[PDB]
């Protein structure tokens, strides 16, 4: 430790936004022992990759090119456009031209120290793939637009250099309890209730005498419980409650990160609840020691399948994540391990009719998953690999040949399932896992991984106690790593972040909860974003949520607070490259009020429903846009350009009280296409991206929204807004939607049944993948919800999916949705004030 060594870890500090040295709030080593474990995974990744690949971060897919797409492709034919200075010139090209070969197919149209880099952008089209599999080239199809690429220097690779580095059963005595203050309630009664739980399966449970609850409670027994130390599991938790009617928990890890039995004294400070959650499981000690309830306790200890068995089993193997196992179930899948063992789908319920809690069945277990080559052999199944890393798996053996599986993830499917992965790091026992060290591996071999690692977990550490340790001990350990040319990115994004968040702040409370923006407020922020630009604020961040796009200065006379209570700031920058073929401006909503994380939670199942969708050909036209969640309810968001809310519209002519008319979307859309043309082309987007969001709001179950949270562009696209947030419609399916379809108000459309017909298909596209969405959907409620039912909530995909019916019991069904929507009309849009 020089300063140096220190000089450098305060830059982390701030990158980080937690201090990883501070050992204030921690009871053992484990935490510290991290940061060595991850330094050798860490070096492994930084000794091994490709100098400048990973300096150019093509971003790539190995996926085929959807057939919508092709269909855009007329002659085997795909026009690129250099630039140099102020010359262009276009090049026709192939297909599965690499881009070193289109370098040449222009040096022979008339060194090598040249790329062929986007404008715009730093976004580099390099390494050996056709052209037709890089995104930026596939988002420029999609999206009717030309590819437009500068011609220049191979960025240095110096740059992102990496500094120099029993058989006696288990018993708890159980000391007291302590409270400074309670007053909340005039007395009643407290006992302890502890656990003993593994993959929240509870193991077993002794409870402590009833007291009366006063400021301090004392016990001091020992619970006896009916298990052996020599059957405790690793990963085994001590939980500890206290009951009324729950109002604090705390765990303690049974077994540690040595393999040794947590052994004597503990004073643990506990979390309260405050009125199935991903926090509850959490080995973290509430920091607050001060206003914090406290618990004190000392530690002192081959054959043939009757035909329809095999069926039974079968039946089992069959049935959804969420389908619950019986006693008999358990016993039958077990009995028949090595049947089981055979079906890779059965791997779940296998690991769930395990009992944990008996040293020689969990020694059976390893040896079943030492025979793993039907497991090795399979394909890549994500929905089922996601199941193993949620909180029904506390075993690391398990939780390890889920990762296995995802190590052979490209880098483009990494980036969909990134954020979920980073939200299951909350389901591991220990700081030090297989999957916290895939994250870390993963984003080191790629910066837009990295990029997003950096903004998921920073999230997590600034806004959530349970978690943010582990966190921060990942995170460092991240930044160690990507280069001093990343770190300094990132030091710049965090600079203008926090300074961002200052303003919006500031004003908010300068407004009233009144529906007006005063002159004196738009006043009040055209002067900081003066008094910061102009002081203060970097020449050029990298904008997070979209990597590529550098924004410079601010557009001080666009930027503005919102029509909003939540008096979001509406903020405009200049692009800070030259390069960039428009003038068109870089918009960023920062936004205090809401918790982001559900809104990125859901903005990352759909950019995965469409990722469903394209395997099956369809595009729905979402528009998931860019959404970082940076603090307690308060973060940044995309701005739609040329997108209008849809209740703005209908405020039109009309005006404000009353009362909304069926027309209406349609002249607008008129209104705002140049030729008839472009006109149909919006009708025809409008159709797509409605299908789109029906289908995928009543999946997820957040289908009745009011009509200020659903967008639309210029060009007819289609859009939610606000998932925040938080008589019944399935969705929005409003008269004025219909209409612009063209079905006033009972009939049939050329377009409407079009619409039908998109809706089927896509939601047909969704159920082929049920088990997949079913523990996206489950992991989301547990890791980025209030409360949620260990039954009900989760079960609401279940039914909305329409499991165990025949493709047409479910084309049905969501006809029938479709329907609901168009007899209530206006009712519930009316419905609310
Ligand atoms: C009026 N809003 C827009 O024009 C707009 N809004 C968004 C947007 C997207 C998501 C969310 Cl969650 C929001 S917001 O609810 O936080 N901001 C907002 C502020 C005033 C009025 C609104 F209707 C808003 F949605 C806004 C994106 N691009 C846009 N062009």
């Amino acid at each position: 430790s020089s300063e140096e060594s220190q000089a450098f870890q305060r830059q982390l500090t701030a990158l980080i936004g937690y201090d990883v040295t501070d050992v204030s709030n921690v009871h053992d080593d484990e935490l510290e022992f991290t940061r060595r474990g991850l330094v050798t995974p860490r070096m492994a990744e930084v000794a091994s990759r490709d100098p400048k690949l990973y300096a150019m971060h093509p971003w790539v897919t190995s996926k085929p090119l959807p057939e919508y797409l092709w269909k855009k492709i007329a002659n085997n034919c795909i026009f690129i456009v250099i630039h140099r200075s102020t010359t262009s010139q276009t090049i026709k090209v192939s297909p599965d031209d690499t881009p070193g070969a289109i370098l040449q197919s222009f040096f022979t149209k008339m060194e090598q120290d040249f790329v062929l880099r986007v404008c715009g952008r730093d976004e580099y089209l390099v390494g050996e793939t056709p052209i037709k599999n890089f995104q930026w080239v596939r988002h420029c199809l999609k999206n009717g637009e030309e590819i437009h690429v500068v011609l220049d220097t191979p960025p240095d690779p110096a740059l992102d250099e990496v500094r120099k580095e029993c058989d006696r059963k288990f018993r708890v005595k159980i000391r007291g309890i302590d409270i400074p203050v309670l007053p909340r309630n005039t007395d009643l009664t407290v006992f302890v209730e502890a656990n003993i739980q593994h993959g929240q399966q509870v193991l077993c449970q002794r409870r402590t005498s009833p007291k009366p609850f006063t400021e301090e409670v004392l016990w001091n027994v020992w619970l006896e419980f009916s298990i052996k130390i020599k059957d405790l599991p690793k990963g085994a938790l001590l939980n500890l409650q206290i009951y009324c009617q729950l109002l604090y928990y705390v765990n303690l890890l049974l077994i540690d990160h040595r393999f040794l039995l947590r052994r004597g004294e503990y004073v643990l400070h506990m979390w309260q609840i405050s009125g199935f959650n991903a926090d509850k499981l959490t080995s973290a000690t509430n920091p607050d020691k001060e206003n914090s309830m406290s618990i004190s306790i000392l530690l002192d200890n081959r054959a043939e399948m009757p035909n329809q068995l095999r069926k039974q089993l079968e039946a089992i193997i069959a049935t959804d994540p969420l389908n619950p196992l019986t006693a008999e179930d358990k016993e039958l899948l077990w009995h028949f391990r090595y049947e089981s063992l055979k079906h890779p789908k059965a791997y779940p319920k296998l690991f769930s009719s395990v009992k944990w809690g008996q040293q020689e069945i969990v020694a059976k277990t390893y040896q079943l998953l030492a025979r793993r080559e039907v497991w090795d052999q399979s394909a890549l199944d994500v929905g089922l690999t996601m199941q193993l890393l949620d909180c029904n798996f506390s075993d690391e053996n398990v939780r390890a040949i889920a990762v296995q599986k995802l190590e052979s993830l490209e880098d483009d499917d990494v980036l969909h399932y990134l954020l979920q992965l980073v939200q299951a790091v909350k389901f591991e026992p220990y700081h030090d896992s297989a999957l916290a060290r895939f994250l870390l591996k993963r984003g080191l071999r790629n910066k837009r991984i990295g990029h997003f690692l950096f903004w998921f977990l920073r999230s997590e550490i600034a806004q959530s106690r349970h978690y943010q340790q582990r966190f921060a001990v990942i995170l460092e350990a991240y930044l160690r790593g990507c280069g001093t040319a990343m770190l300094h990115d990132f030091t710049q994004q965090v600079q203008v972040i926090e300074m961002l968040q200052k303003v919006t702040l500031d004003i908010k409370s300068l407004s009233a909860e009144k529906y007006d923006v005063s002159s004196q407020v738009i006043s009040q922020l055209k002067q900081k974003l003066e008094n910061l630009q102009n002081s203060q604020l970097p020449e050029s961040f990298r904008v997070p949520y979209d990597p590529g796009l550098k924004a410079g200065a601010l557009a001080i006379e666009k930027c503005k607070v919102m029509a909003s209570k939540k008096k979001p700031l509406w903020l405009e920058f200049k692009c800070a490259d030259p390069t960039a073929l428009s003038n068109e401006t870089i918009g960023i909503i920062f936004k205090h009020g809401d918790d982001l994380r559900q809104d990125m939670l859901i903005l990352q199942i759909l950019r995965i429903m469409e990722s469903i969708w394209e395997t099956e050909s369809l595009d729905l036209c979402l528009l998931p846009y860019g959404c970082i969640s940076t603090g307690d309810k308060i973060g940044m968001i995309e701005i739609v350009k040329d997108a209008t809310t849809i209740a703005k519209i209908q405020q039109s002519t009309v005006g404000n009280t009353g009362a909304f008319k069926d027309e209406v979307l349609n002249h607008w859309l008129k209104e705002k296409s140049p030729t008839e043309e472009k006109f149909q082309a919006a009708v025809e987007r409008f159709v797509y991206s409605c299908a789109g969001y029906c289908v995928a709001t009543f999946v997820l179950g957040i289908g009745d929204r009011h009509n200020d949270n659903i967008m639309i562009t210029e060009t007819g696209n289609l859009f939610h807004i606000d998932f925040g947030h938080i008589e019944r419609v399935p969705f929005v399916l409003t008269p004025d939607f219909l209409f612009v379809m063209g079905t006033s108000g009972k009939k049939t459309s050329p377009h409407f049944q079009k619409f039908q017909d998109i809706c089927v298909k896509a939601y047909l596209a969704l159920r082929h993948h049920t088990n997949l969405l079913i523990i996206l959907f489950s992991m989301m409620l547990m890791t980025g919800m209030p409360q949620l039912t260990s039954k009900e909530d989760i079960e609401y995909i279940r039914d909305a999916l329409t499991v165990g019916k025949n493709e047409e019991d479910a084309k049905k069904y969501f006809l029938d949705q479709i329907e609901v929507c168009r007899d209530k009309g206006w009712t519930v849009q009316f419905n609310w004030f």
